[PDB]
């Protein structure tokens, strides 16, 4: 009979599409040697043929999707002023105040893209024709309790449109086209606030402005937008049981264990 | 006569290929209105035609270059254990100890890619055929004195090959092909340590292993590698006078000022 620790070891080596049962009568050492062999071949194949990282390649696919649809690709600072968090309405009554990675006296790792997107919307409105369509992909940081759905270091897609055409229908059409393009099943459940759900997993929270917070950021126009976690998308796409398989990590490469 | 502050304002609005002299007899207000008009059209053009961010697009070009040459694309944690810094030999006698952005009791923002690359080399050597070729592009953080060549938040390309073919000649051929592909003039000046210089600007430091540090990381094979700052590459390519034009930023979009 396999010990719980032995079973832990084998599941780190197991692939979702693997069709091997750790409940058969085969000893640990051979089940382990079997899976080690498969995982080395998986990496050998990636090394020989494609060589692209899941998270990098997804960011590039999401980028071409939004560029082709008219959204300006933004790359803004990850290390942001702590004041941006207060100006987002994040008091201490909210959960997210406890979750901030502080850096100096006045800085933090950004837990969200909304402050920088807001700032880009305000500035670009003096130069670009209506509507203004932007998006960003990059790291975000939140302190979290251990979760199969939460990382402390993750990657956020955020997009936002300001001005004409900022309706909920249009926002749902963007979400729908986007996840149908990626091959990710979802349901949309719900100014407006809506969530994009995969079963009980939140893929995205989206929103329809104007909202009173906009005033603090110099925004006085309608808008629509959404944020998606890239690792959650990978988790669903590749059927990973734990989101750590999809993270920036030294433990996993494209969901294959690197401890062989 | 233009004040120094007025001239500061105009140079923020000026483009390297702009052919306007702030030393002519035209008043501030019209020189400013002239340049505002140009910069809005530059952004309008980007918005209408291509919409890709300089830093994102360069990362994608560098990625295809190294993937096509057989290097495995790595994305490893940006937030790393503080112990990785000591194990890199970064004592307090080195400059770099003072430059670390500490995060909790035990973490920091990575100032370099070498620890994670080292860890990937060790683990992948149990699975991949010789030679092992990896690379990574992503954020790095260092506290710096105000410089026209230094950002506190920048982007590093790092690549490393381990095993056979790890000669200085091969390392220079990779560097040479890479910068000729990008259209960036350079000179290489110099186990071995070499620098890739553009005038007095350091594009890259490279190295040839084995070196005694390798032992601490579980590496006992020869290697070659180099690190390049992406913003420095953009600075040279686009002839920016100050590296802030190329940074993750809310002040500049593809080197065009966003304060119009
Ligand atoms: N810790 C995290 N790890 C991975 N993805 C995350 C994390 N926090 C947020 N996301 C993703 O970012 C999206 C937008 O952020 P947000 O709406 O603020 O998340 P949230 O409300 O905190 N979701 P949740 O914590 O699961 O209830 C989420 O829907 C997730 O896709
Ligand atoms: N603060 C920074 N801002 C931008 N690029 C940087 C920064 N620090 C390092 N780089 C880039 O990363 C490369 C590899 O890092 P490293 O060799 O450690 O730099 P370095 O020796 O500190 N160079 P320098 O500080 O200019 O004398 C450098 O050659 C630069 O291209
Ligand atoms: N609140 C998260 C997700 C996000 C991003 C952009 C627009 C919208 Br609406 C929601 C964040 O600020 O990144
Ligand atoms: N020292 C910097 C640059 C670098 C990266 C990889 C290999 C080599 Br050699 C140099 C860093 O560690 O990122
Ligand atoms: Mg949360
Ligand atoms: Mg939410
Ligand atoms: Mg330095
Ligand atoms: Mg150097």
């Amino acid at each position: 009979a396999l010990t719980k620790s032995q079973t832990d070891r084998l599941e780190v080596l197991l692939n979702p599409k693997d069709e091997i049962s750790l409940n058969s009568g085969k000893p640990f050492r051979e089940l382990e040697s079997e899976l080690l062999s498969r995982r080395k071949k998986d990496l050998q194949q990636i090394y020989a043929e494609e060589r692209e990282n899941y998270l990098g390649k997804l960011e590039r696919e999401i980028t071409r999707f939004f560029v082709d649809r008219g959204f300006l690709e933004i790359k803004s600072p990850i290390l942001i002023p702590l004041e941006y968090i207060e100006r987002m309405g994040i008091d201490n009554d909210t959960e997210l105040s406890k979750q901030i990675f502080r850096v100096d006296k006045n800085f933090c790792l950004r837990p969200m893209l909304a402050p920088n997107l807001y700032n880009y919307l305000r500035k670009l409105d003096r130069a670009l024709p209506d509507p203004i369509k932007i998006f960003e992909i990059g790291p975000c940081y939140r302190k979290e309790s251990d979760g199969k759905e939460h990382l402390e270091e993750f990657t956020m897609l955020g997009f936002q449109q300001m001005g004409s055409g900022c309706t909920r229908e249009n926002l749902e059409s963007i979400i729908t086209d986007f996840l149908n393009h990626l091959g990710i099943d979802f349901k949309i459940v719900g100014g407006d606030t809506l969530d994009v759900m995969h079963g009980d997993l939140e893929l995205s929270s989206a929103g329809v402005g104007p909202i009173p917070l906009d005033r603090e950021w110099g925004i006085d126009k309608p808008w629509i937008g959404a944020g998606f976690g890239l690792e959650r998308l990978l988790k669903v796409k590749h059927d990973f049981k734990n989101i750590k398989r999809a993270a920036r990590s030294e433990s996993y490469y494209n969901g294959i264990s690197t401890n062989l």
